[PDB]
This record gives structure tokens, C-alpha cells and sequence, in this order.
């Protein structure tokens, strides 16, 4: 659990990308009201949720101040397990190495893929992975191996040490509770489209 | 833009997945008290959402849900973009038993023609035009490089394409009447940096 309830936390990224698209065309300002038109949050829980962190808005400001509350400024060490299709499309994502992210390692069990390139880093052996998290400090495990006892990958993780699970598999992992475990869904965008191709006709419907 | 607002609507597949699972559990009613703690919602918050459309009856909550977020009916979808990520979404069999059923995989790189992803073969992406107005796609799937993908969402656009998956983390043009979703990974990355540094933040503040 954690000190600011998670519905805020889970809106800050979303404030922090759109203050990078008003700080990269030159915006100065913004008020609360074109702030809260363009994140669908109203104006005063846009006050509350930046209260949390201390006191319209100067836009490269409250960019730097949220960078700041989100972690932004510090150094992660990563690394990713399952170096397939998901895997390698993350470890090519060079935008979160600019954000903090750096790329440790990326670990597979299939010698067809050991020693290949991504980025600066080698696709090693999983049967490692323990010992290289303990000697590089590995703070964040990215998980994106197929489902079957995953668990116990996970758990690898764990007693090795990591500090957080970005978790891509469709299951529920269970880690101790000083463990922060994020799960993706992409579904949860992907069905915004069926509903949104489908609302007209829904409230045709209620009417 | 929508009768009703963005973010009840992005409140739902998280309801949608929650008593899902709760199915599979085998459990039959979920307490409002319950309910709320998980979705970390208020179960106030919880009724006036459904508002727009003691406890839950969970298959009920569930079938009513399936029914609001469209997930009776069945799309028919393409993907753009034959890499890495493109593939990783057309393995994805899941979305498929939800109604999203892959059609065609389209990609430059002659290297790929008629490579074979589960039942479907990788295209030209020259002819997608045709493609979708030959078998009636719903949704386009965006997985390619960043540089001249607006021409792409154009072809998409101009063939009848209703909606856009967006993976590009850039911002496409649409005209009105097409659905634009944008996925940012980073929405959930830096979720897992603010928890990690919280507690020195809030030292820091004090
Ligand atoms: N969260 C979501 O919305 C989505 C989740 N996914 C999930 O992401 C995961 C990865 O998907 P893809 O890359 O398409 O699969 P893939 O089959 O391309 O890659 C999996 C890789 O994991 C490796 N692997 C298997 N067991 C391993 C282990 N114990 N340790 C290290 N490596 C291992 C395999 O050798 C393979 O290289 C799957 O679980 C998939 O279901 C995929 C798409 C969307
Ligand atoms: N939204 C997010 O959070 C994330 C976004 N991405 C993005 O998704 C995209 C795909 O990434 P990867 O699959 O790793 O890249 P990739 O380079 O592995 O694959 C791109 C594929 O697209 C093909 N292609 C290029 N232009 C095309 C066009 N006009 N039509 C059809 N095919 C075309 C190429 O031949 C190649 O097969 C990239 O833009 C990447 O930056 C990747 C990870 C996370
Ligand atoms: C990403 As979750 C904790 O709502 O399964
Ligand atoms: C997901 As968006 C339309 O705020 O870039
Ligand atoms: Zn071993
Ligand atoms: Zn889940
Ligand atoms: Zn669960
Ligand atoms: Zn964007
Ligand atoms: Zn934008
Ligand atoms: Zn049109």
C-alpha cells in the first residue's frame, strides 16, 4: 500500500504526459479549467490530487515538479524476462532509458536467442538471473513470459531480492506485500473501443 | 467524443475484469463494502457510475457490464505492423475470446509475405485498403515506426476504417467520426517508480 491512494497515484503520469506536449509547444501556462477539459478530471480534483505534493499553472514548473513526484529524476536498474515478441518490443522502447530506466539485462531460456543483441545488452540464460540481480543491484524484474508456472519465476525474483514486478502476464502473481507488483492490462484500453464503437446504439437502447 | 464521460468509461473493463475473476471464483454475490475495497473506488463512486447506463449479484454486474463495454458483439480487426509488437498483440488469444477477431497482419518488409501467425498470413500492407473493404474491418491496430504514420492512418481513415489502436506514441489526426485510442505504456511504468520513491518523497517534503 502506499501513502497517496492509487486513483491519484494512476493519474499523475496521465497530467505529466500532457504537460511534456504543453512544454514542447512552448505553452506557458494553463488553467485548471483547460487542464480539467483536456484530463476529463474536474477542476478541484486536479487541486487536490497536486495538494498532496505541496502548493492557472506555470506549465514547466508543474512538468518539473511532477517529474520530480514521480520518481522521475532517479535511476532504475531493469532488467526483462522473456526476451520473445513482448519482450523485445519493451527492450527497444529507448524512451523509458531516457526517463530513468536503464537496461540491465534480458534473460530467456531458449539458447536459440542466448547472446543476441538488443540495444547494448546480451540475451543471457534465465538460470543466472538471481545471482546478476544481486550483483547489479536490479531494482525492477519485467516480466513478459507466457503464463505456465510463472509463479515460480516470479518467486525467483523475489528471494533474489528485486523490488518490483512490472508484470505483463494475464495472471495474478503473488509477491509479499514490501514487493511492488504492477500488473498491465492492455485490455482495459482495447475495450474503451468496443464501447465507444457500440454507445450510441446502447442508449438507443435505454431510451 | 461521448454521451457519457471519459473517465467512467475507463472505470469499466477494470469493473468488467474484477468480477470476472470473481466468476471464475465461483463466488455468487459481492458485498458493496467488499467490491469497493478492491477497486480501491468508492462504493459510491461504483453506483454512480452504473447510475449512468445491499450488494451485487456478480454474474448479473458481469453480463450487464459485457453488454455496456460492447463485448456481445464481435469486430473484426487488422494489424499494422508485423514486428515485434504487432505479433505480440496477434498472439494475444484472449482478446480474440472477448469478440476481436484478427483478419489480417500487413507489413512492408517483403521478408514477411505469408510468414503465418496463428491462422493468418502476414500481407502487404500495399493492398490493406482493399482488405478492409472487402471484409468489413472494424478496428486498425497500429504497431509500426513512428516516421510518415499519418499517411498510414489515412489509408486507414479513407478505406472506412472505424476505429484506431494506437501504439505510436505520437498524435494522429482523425476526422471526427473515428475512434482514436492511444496506449502509453509509461501511464503504468511510472506508476512503479512513484511507489518506489514515495517514501523518500514524502521525507523530502516534510
Ligand atoms: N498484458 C497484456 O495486455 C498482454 C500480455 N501479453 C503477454 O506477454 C507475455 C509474452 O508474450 P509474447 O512475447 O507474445 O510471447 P513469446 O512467446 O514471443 O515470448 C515469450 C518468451 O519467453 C521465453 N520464456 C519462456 N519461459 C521462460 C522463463 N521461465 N524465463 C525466461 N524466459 C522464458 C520464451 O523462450 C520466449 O522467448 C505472454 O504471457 C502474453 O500472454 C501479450 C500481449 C498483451
Ligand atoms: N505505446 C507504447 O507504450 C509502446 C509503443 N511501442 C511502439 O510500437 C511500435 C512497434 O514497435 P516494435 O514492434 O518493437 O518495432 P519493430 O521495428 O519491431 O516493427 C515494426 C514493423 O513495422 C513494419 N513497418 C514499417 N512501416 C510500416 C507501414 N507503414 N506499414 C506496415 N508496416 C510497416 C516494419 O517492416 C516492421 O516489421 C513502435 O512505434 C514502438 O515505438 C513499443 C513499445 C511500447
Ligand atoms: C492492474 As490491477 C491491481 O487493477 O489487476
Ligand atoms: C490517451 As491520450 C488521447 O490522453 O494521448
Ligand atoms: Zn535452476
Ligand atoms: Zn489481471
Ligand atoms: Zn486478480
Ligand atoms: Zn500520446
Ligand atoms: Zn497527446
Ligand atoms: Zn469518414
Amino acid at each position: 500500500k502506499t501513502i497517496v491512494s492509487m486513483a491519484v497515484i494512476r493519474r499523475l503520469p496521465r497530467y505529466h504526459r500532457y504537460l511534456e506536449e504543453l512544454l514542447k509547444n512552448d505553452v506557458k501556462r494553463i488553467s485548471s479549467r483547460e487542464l480539467s477539459e483536456k484530463m476529463g478530471v474536474t477542476a478541484s480534483q486536479i487541486r487536490q490530487d497536486l495538494n498532496n505534493f505541496g502548493g492557472g499553472y506555470n506549465v514547466e514548473e508543474l512538468y518539473n515538479n511532477l517529474t520530480k513526484i514521480l520518481g522521475l529524476d532517479k535511476t532504475y536498474n531493469t532488467i526483462i524476462i522473456g526476451a520473445g515478441n513482448l519482450g523485445q518490443a519493451i527492450a527497444n522502447y529507448t524512451s523509458f532509458e531516457k526517463s530513468g530506466f536503464n537496461l540491465k539485462g534480458i534473460f530467456d531460456i531458449n539458447p536459440r536467442l542466448f547472446g543476441l543483441k538488443i540495444r547494448d545488452v546480451e540475451v543471457m540464460d534465465v538460470e543466472t538471473v538471481e545471482d546478476f540481480i544481486a550483483r547489479n543491484k536490479i531494482d525492477i524484474g519485467i516480466l513478459c513470459i507466457p503464463k505456465d508456472n510463472a509463479q515460480y519465476t516470479a518467486d525467483r525474483l523475489v528471494r533474489a531480492g528485486i523490488k518490483a514486478i512490472w508484470n505483463f502476464l494475464p495472471i495474478d502473481l503473488k509477491v509479499p506485500d514490501d514487493v511492488i507488483l504492477e500488473n498491465v492490462h492492455l485490455s482495459d484500453s482495447l475495450f474503451t473501443v468496443s464501447y465507444r464503437l457500440n454507445e450510441e446504439e446502447l442508449f438507443k437502447k435505454l431510451k
